[PDB]
């Protein structure tokens, strides 16, 4: 009676990201896939090729001038760039200071990763999967007109728009490092999406940024300090999601599993193990409610691949051996060659009392949902 799990993967995505002549250059989705197969997880899920997204899909959320710019970005146009190209790279926040899809096939990279998310939504809509996974997605911080990180299109908004065609109520949860402001804002004035964001304290997503009009109280924010550990996160996550499920009764869940919240990420300050990150998914998966699982940020490639391999196993109801079976990227897991990671020595600035404080605030906010003028 296992859950039906559909796993979306474009095998050419590494080719779009690094070019056809770098087949062994480590690419986060290609390596994640490698680890998943090394644990025989293909035996427990359906592997699906996504339908590619196109510009018309992107333009539901994104500005035409931005999407046209992305179409123009090629190795020939951005190498020795004309000043007009450099100015656009700045205006649209496209970083060209690393090898990556900018220098290979940016637009098809976008079509493939976003297509995975929108294809996952369509499959959940047709009830052909109970859980749909797209690790290449989860780009929640991409703006209508600006890129961010690994992301150039906001596949999360696009996926949620797709789900709203068939589902009355969507619960979106995110455990990546930054606030997915762009997702929260896309849905801020509706009660047909509840957003719950666990993120580093920053410029957006304060604990009283809880929604507008029909959306009042349907945006939840947990702005957390440096050094978040498994214990702290669990103490907040489980009670808040327990109450959200009881009160909001979503028809479908989207979980963004951004891996920049892991210990030792060079662009995050949190201290989660893979067990502590995965515990969030384990709790969500315990509900027999349709589920989309997405990736996101995460800048220590071996830790990202371990994290999403482990979470694939959680999705399919398998336990994995911590001793890594042979894979095609073994040197990157030296010297211990384990699936799980240890937290660093980083102090947790989120005190026990800070966690109780935020918990009581969010639980109180959810109580106010019961008094909303109308029900979705």
């Amino acid at each position: 009676g296992k859950r039906r799990v559909s796993y979306f993967y474009e095998p050419m995505i590494g080719d779009y990201y690094y070019g056809v002549n770098q087949p062994t250059k480590p690419q986060r989705i290609r390596v994640t896939h490698n680890l998943i197969l090394s644990y025989n997880l293909h035996r427990h899920m359906e592997i699906n090729h996504p339908d590619l997204a196109d510009a018309s899909d992107f333009e539901k959320f994104h500005s035409l001038e931005y999407i046209n710019f992305l179409k123009s970005v090629t190795p020939e146009t951005v190498t020795d760039p004309h000043p007009s190209v450099s100015e656009n790279l700045k205006r649209f926040n496209v970083d060209v200071d690393w090898d990556g899809p900018v220098f290979h096939n940016l637009f098809d990279y976008c079509r493939a990763y976003a297509g995975g998310s929108i294809s996952a939504a369509a499959k959940l809509n047709r009830q052909e999967a109970d859980i749909a996974i797209n690790w290449a997605g989860g780009m929640h911080h991409v703006k209508k007109d600006k890129a961010s990180g690994f992301g150039y299109v906001n596949d999360v908004v696009l996926a949620i728009l797709e789900l709203l065609k068939s589902f009355k109520r969507v619960l979106y949860i995110e455990i990546g490092f930054p606030h997915g402001d762009e997702v929260e804002e896309a849905f801020k004035d509706t009660d047909r999406v509840m957003t719950v964001s666990f993120h580093k304290v920053g410029d957006t997503g304060d604990i009283s940024d809880y929604g507008e009009g029909k959306g009042q109280y349907y945006s939840l924010n947990a702005p957390l300090k440096d050094g978040l550990d498994d214990f702290s996160l669990r103490g907040l996550f489980i009670p808040v999601i327990h109450r959200a499920m009881e009160i909001y009764e979503p028809e479908v869940i989207v979980l963004q599993c951004g891996a920049d919240s892991l210990a030792g990420d060079p662009f995050g300050t949190f201290n989660l193990s893979i067990k502590g990150h995965g515990d969030c998914l384990q709790y969500v998966r315990s509900f027999n409610v349709p589920l989309m699982i997405l990736g996101g940020g995460g800048y220590t490639l071996p830790n990202v691949a371990r994290c999403w391999c482990y979470e694939t196993a959680i999705a399919v109801g398998e336990q994995l051996d911590n001793d890594l079976p042979g894979n095609d990227y073994m040197k990157y897991f030296r010297p211990d060659y384990k699936l799980h990671i240890l937290p660093t020595n980083r102090q947790n600035l989120n005190t026990r009392l800070d966690i109780i404080t935020m918990r009581e605030t969010l639980l109180a906010q959810l109580s106010l949902v019961m008094h909303a003028p109308s029900v979705p």
